[PDB]
């Protein structure tokens, strides 16, 4: 028996679209859910969509014979610059299936251990930073984590080094990146395509670099350049290959940025889960440097990040269609090509799921994840359309933090308050701390 959905508050002609006039969207329609509940209608002049909350709704809005991957506003201007790159082209592309089946074999279990020293040689150059700093001095974590993230993807994926660590000012990728995307929300034309003749040297000199080489390689550009689908039989065009390098440049460190910084930002909040995790790392990195299976025996790190992706899941939302008529949940019948967004951090503070403490910081949640029920955590995304990245930003964020707490204690010496940054992704603005060397040689 069919329901109407809530909605929230209205302004004439232009329905709910000035909800989203802020620099918090997110947070606002955190907020809307709280007071709606598990679905609410969101209109704009020609647009809707529907908001989903619940895990008892998104676990059907996941089923992949109802509902595929749908490109968001803001994926639909991303593709401005990243076309029909993984992250930005529909399902039904022909380039959407040839890529994920060229690159998929880049994040096996083979592939991640091929990544790991690269991995190493970045983290280290991180800890010596901390290291180096004069008594009293402090840590800008969320620009430190933005540096360790995108010279990871940059020297693990394509073999360059942007070498954020020699720099305490942006690199002109990021900010050519930044303003090129923003001039679009006379004169400012010779800049939009100076920043895009920034992008399209890079990945010139990505491509070129690698040819002119002759070394060996199994990395991430090494499958874009040579490897072949299964299916079709064909490799990816030039076109195509150029796209795929500005995608996981780009998706390849912001997401993993922020998992970094906001689980810093809880350890130091929450001293006793900081202390247990401390000592996780102490017993298990024993070595100078960790190995590959060192880093896949930080278990309790490696809940400590699920239990930040569960809060602030970093890319907080995924947009579907109906592939036709259908009716979710019993009661909301919905029409071939309506359109759902799910809002993950809601999703992660379902109390039917996860009990009444949702807002507790708690990494012991994750003990035994046989016992989450189906399509209740989602900070990866869904089905053929998930992260293909997800092993890569794991085993990073595991590495990293490992050797943080390994190697220092940690002061919020400033007792930080909580301001989340809204970009394509979230970050604690301005969160700093204090780093005491430990003084353990690497
Ligand atoms: C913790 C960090 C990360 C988070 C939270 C995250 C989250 C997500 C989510 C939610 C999606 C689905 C997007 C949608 O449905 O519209 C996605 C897709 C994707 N991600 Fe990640 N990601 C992270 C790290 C990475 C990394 C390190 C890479 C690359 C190495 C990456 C590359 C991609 C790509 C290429 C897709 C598109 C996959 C496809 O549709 O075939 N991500 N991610
Ligand atoms: C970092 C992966 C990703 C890809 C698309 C949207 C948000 C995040
Ligand atoms: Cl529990």
């Amino acid at each position: 028996t069919i329901k109407e959905m809530p909605q929230p508050k209205t302004f004439g002609e232009l329905k709910n679209l000035p909800l989203l006039n802020t620099d918090k969207p997110v947070q606002a329609l955190m907020k809307i859910a709280d007071e709606l509940g598990e679905i609410f209608k969101f209109e704009a002049p020609g647009r809707v969509t529907r908001y989903l909350s619940s895990q008892r709704l998104i676990k059907e809005a996941c089923d992949e014979s109802r509902f595929d991957k749908n490109l968001s506003q803001a994926l639909k201007f991303v593709r401005d610059f990243a076309g029909d790159g993984l992250a930005t082209s529909w399902t039904h592309e022909k380039n959407w299936k040839k890529a994920h089946n060229i690159l998929l074999p880049s994040f096996s279990q083979q592939a991640m251990k091929g990544y790991h020293a690269m991995m190493v040689d970045i983290a280290v150059q991180l800890v010596q930073k901390w290291e180096r700093l004069n008594a009293d001095e402090h840590i800008e974590v969320p620009e430190d984590m933005t540096r360790l993230t995108l010279d990871t993807i940059g020297l693990c994926g394509f073999n360059y080094r942007f070498n954020s660590f020699y720099r305490d000012q942006p690199h002109p990728f990021i900010t050519s990146m930044v303003r090129a995307l923003d001039e679009k929300m006379d004169e400012n034309k010779r800049q939009f395509q100076e920043d895009i003749k920034v992008m399209n040297d890079l990945v010139d000199k990505i491509i070129a670099d690698r040819k002119a080489s002759g070394e060996q390689s199994d990395d991430l550009l090494a499958h874009m350049l040579n490897g072949k689908d299964p299916e079709t039989g064909e490799p990816l065009d030039d076109e195509n290959i150029r796209y795929q390098i500005i995608t996981f440049l780009i998706a390849g460190h912001e997401t993993t940025s922020g998992l970094l910084s906001f689980a810093l930002y809880f350890l130091v909040k929450n001293p006793h889960v900081l202390q247990k995790a401390a000592e996780e790392a102490a017993r298990v990195l024993v070595d100078p440097v960790p190995s590959y299976k060192q880093v896949k025996q930080l278990k309790y790190v490696g809940m400590v990040l699920n239990e930040a992706l569960r809060l602030w899941p970093t890319a907080p939302a995924f947009s579907l269609y109906a592939k036709e008529d259908t009716v979710l949940g019993g009661e909301y019948p919905l029409e071939k090509g309506d359109e759902l967004m799910v809002l993950i951090p809601q999703l992660h503070r379902d109390k039917t799921i996860w009990g009444d403490d949702v807002e507790e910081f708690r990494p012991e949640r994750f003990e035994n994840p046989s016992a989450i029920p189906q399509h209740a955590f989602k900070p990866f995304g869904n089905g053929q359309r998930a992260c293909i990245g997800q092993q890569f930003a794991l085993h990073e964020a595991t590495l990293v933090l490992g050797m943080m707490l390994k190697h220092f204690d940690f002061e919020d010496h400033t007792n930080y308050e909580l301001d989340i940054k809204e970009t394509l992704t979230l970050k604690p603005e301005g969160f700093v701390v204090k780093a005491k060397s430990k003084k353990i040689p690497l």
